[PDB]
């Protein structure tokens, strides 16, 4: 099994359910969770995951994931589950839906993180963050497993169309097959992008990676490599026909990503290769709203150099220096007055920079846009 083999390499607490079964039975449980409930494979699969629920099992808590399986979303709940001697441990739970290639619920992913009863705040939050990943991990694996699978099959598709002499049939097969395998190498590239695996994407672009690919949400590798950092795999990317102005389905594009994420050396290449200064994504928002926003001082400077609209507005009337004076960034601030910024603009709110300032208590950012009223 394609899909059993990608699953058993993850060393996680998760189960599968598939949720066109009827009662929506595990179908895979990781050695970790088995170990964790103390149950064998033998027992748990083709059951519905509900004996994990024991008496202090909050019935509220079960009713949230039961409604995020009837609604086809994601949760994160702690609760305390058993295992199969009767013994309680609390956890973190995350659910959520895989669905096919049509959008449809394929799957259901549960990741478990147990002995969290004592974590608060930020700890917790971080738990929160680590379990939804994991099922992010769990999900691209299984993404992967299943396109293998189709490729397999559509294969044997094709083998038998040639046995009949039906060429029209073997023509539309090779045709999806071709598109599978375009996804395939998408999917790897995009994934290689984040993780700056910079001889993996050489290798997927000599195969024949579509440099332009795109996900879902329209981000492309460009997009992904700006957010991580990763310089070469840019530079690589752009070499090879990357749309440097590439908007994905929020009009963000990768000079946003490398503003928002503080990574300089990225904003000045991406600006060399003609990244629009001023691409305002679906909230009118321009990379240098992001670098302001941010603190990103260095980056705010080569914006400006780069002739950036100092004034640029969001569809709440912000301007770069109503960010600034609002957040704190005094240096900014002093910057984005010597390159034209407009003290006199007002947002959807009637706020002046000067107005968030004072409404903040910034003290010396106030002075400075008075002196400059």
């Amino acid at each position: 099994g394609f899909l059993e083999a990608a699953l058993e390499r993850i060393e996680k607490n998760f189960v599968i359910t598939d949720p066109r079964l009827p009662d929506n039975p595990i179908i895979f449980a990781s050695d970790s969770f088995l170990q964790l409930t103390e149950y064998s494979r033998e027992e748990i699969l083709g059951r519905n995951a509900r004996f994990l629920q024991g008496p202090e099992t909050d019935r509220a808590t079960v009713r949230k994931i039961r409604d995020a399986i009837d609604n086809q979303t994601e949760v994160t709940v702690q609760l305390i589950n058993y295992t199969k001697s009767g013994k309680k441990f609390w956890n973190v739970f995350h659910l959520q839906p895989l669905r096919d290639q049509k959008g449809d619920v394929q799957y259901f992913i549960g990741v478990q993180l147990d002995g969290t009863e004592h974590f608060s705040g930020e700890d917790l939050e971080k738990l929160i963050k680590e379990a939804k990943q994991v099922a992010e991990e769990i999900a691209e694996a299984a993404k992967l497993a299943l396109l293998k699978l189709k490729i397999k099959e559509i294969e044997e598709k094709i083998k038998k169309a040639e046995d009949n002499g039906d060429e029209d049939k073997v023509k539309e097969l090779r045709e999806k097959l071709d598109k599978l395998r375009k996804a395939y190498l998408i999917l790897a590239l995009l994934e290689a992008a984040k993780k700056g695996q910079i001889e993996e994407v050489r290798r997927l672009l000599e195969l024949g990676a579509d440099a332009n690919g795109a996900d879902g949400g329209g981000t492309t590798p460009l997009h992904l490599a700006a957010t991580s950092g990763q310089l070469t795999i840019v530079e690589i990317l752009l070499r090879q026909g990357a749309d440097v102005n590439a908007a994905d389905n929020t009009g963000t594009t990768p000079l946003h990503l490398a503003a928002y994420s503080g990574h300089l050396e990225i904003v000045e290449v991406l600006l060399k290769h003609g990244a629009d200064v001023d691409a305002s994504d679906v909230f009118g928002y321009t990379p240098l709203h992001l670098a302001a926003y941010w603190g990103h001082l260095e980056i705010v400077e080569v914006l400006l150099k780069n002739g950036a609209d100092v004034n640029a507005m969001d569809s709440d009337g912000m301007t770069p220096l109503h960010l600034a004076a609002k957040w704190g960034y005094l240096e900014i601030v002093e910057v984005l007055l010597k390159h034209g910024a407009d003290v006199n603009a007002q947002d959807k709110f009637g706020k002046t920079p000067f107005d968030l300032a004072i409404d903040n208590g910034n003290e010396d950012i106030a002075e400075v846009l008075q002196k400059a009223a």
